[PDB]
């Protein structure tokens, strides 16, 4: 899993991406509360960090600005200027709606999809009718370099009454699927930068259009971050809760910078994905070693797969280290879950 952030120039994009991550690519960090707010006390710590009953599981990303370095990502934070005060190609201007760079990235990544579909399109419909195969299958094939599951394939499709028979699909169809795709495999959280240098009414009404266009979208200061950030010997920072009071107060309105809101938006909403840890015991002696970011829906036996191919074969039952309990087989592994693994 990565995260990608892209964005038109001087609108901070970078800063945003040097502010998370403090060779285009680095590790930003998932921060939200550390199981050990309960029971649970002194973890030893391996994949993460543990940090003042908060959980910071570190996460891919990648300084995407070439437009192919998205290729792979789970998903993209897009930064805009809230201002409006930026041009497309990036150059000062009276107003220009973010809403409408949004809309750009948007076409960008629809037609790229698109034209690998529809390129050939014809020797791959008919290579699938005769050979009989799989319909799902060759598209993933075909688009699996961007990352796309064959059950992704298979959602799309069923999703607006494709056929299985390739050599009926028409343009319509192939652009159709193909924003379907982008919608599931490049889904998105805007990031609406340089919030402070902007007022309220001008904020609002970005996330007010764009939320209706199923985009989450949260203001935004990268600059003052990556201050309080590479503020790493003059003072105590997480980030969330000399002159520059200023931050404190200019973005003391929204409740922090707006940054670390974003990737959490990402990591927990988007992608839908919830912090569980595997134990030895409700292996060399260490308590809490490791989490890992689970889909929503996964069980036990897939959390085994993610340690070991082998513990996900020899996968008998998981025991809720928190009920105290044997779970079942379908159980869904929820929000800060612990849980051990019995393997033959």
């Amino acid at each position: 899993m990565e995260i990608g952030v892209v964005g038109k120039p001087n609108v901070g994009k970078s800063t945003f991406f040097s502010a998370a991550t403090l060779a285009n690519v680095g590790v930003t960090y998932a921060i939200t509360d550390h199981p050990c707010k309960e029971l649970g006390c002194s973890p030893n710590p391996q994949n993460y960090e543990y940090r003042n009953g908060l959980a910071l599981i570190p996460v891919k990303m990648v300084d995407v600005a070439f437009l192919d370095d998205l290729r792979m990502a789970s998903a993209l934070i897009h930064v805009v200027d809230a201002t409006g005060k930026t041009d497309p190609e990036g150059q000062p201007t009276d107003y220009h709606d973010p809403v409408e760079d949004i809309e750009f990235l948007e076409r960008e990544i629809d037609y790229w999809i698109y034209g690998i579909l529809s390129k050939g399109w014809d020797k791959f419909a008919k290579r699938i009718k005769l050979q009989k195969i799989k319909l799902e299958s060759a598209i993933a094939e075909h688009l699996s370099g961007i990352g796309v599951n064959e059950n992704d394939v298979w959602e799309a499709m069923h999703k607006l009454n494709l056929p299985e028979d390739p050599t009926k699909w028409s343009q319509d169809d192939l652009l159709a699927f193909a924003s379907e795709i982008r919608r599931v495999n490049k889904p998105m959280v805007i990031a609406a930068n340089k919030a402070d240098a902007a007022s309220d009414e001008q904020i609002k009404r970005l996330v007010r259009e764009e939320e209706k266009r199923g985009y989450i979208v949260i203001p935004t200061s990268a600059a003052a971050e990556l201050t309080l950030r590479k503020a790493a010997k003059a003072g105590f920072i997480e980030y969330i809760p000399a002159l520059m009071v200023i931050k404190e107060k200019v973005l003391d309105r929204f409740g922090s910078t707006g940054v670390q809101e974003v990737i959490n938006r990402v990591v927990f909403d988007l992608l839908k994905l919830i912090p569980v840890y595997p134990v030895h015991d409700e292996q060399f002696g260490n308590v809490l070693p490791h989490v890992f970011l689970m889909k929503k829906g996964s069980t036990p036996r897939d959390l085994a797969f993610k340690v070991h191919t082998d513990l996900g074969k020899g996968f008998l039952y998981a025991i809720n280290a928190r009920t105290k309990r044997r779970v079942g087989e379908d159980y869904e592994l929820q929000f800060n879950d612990i849980v051990k693994i019995v393997s033959v």
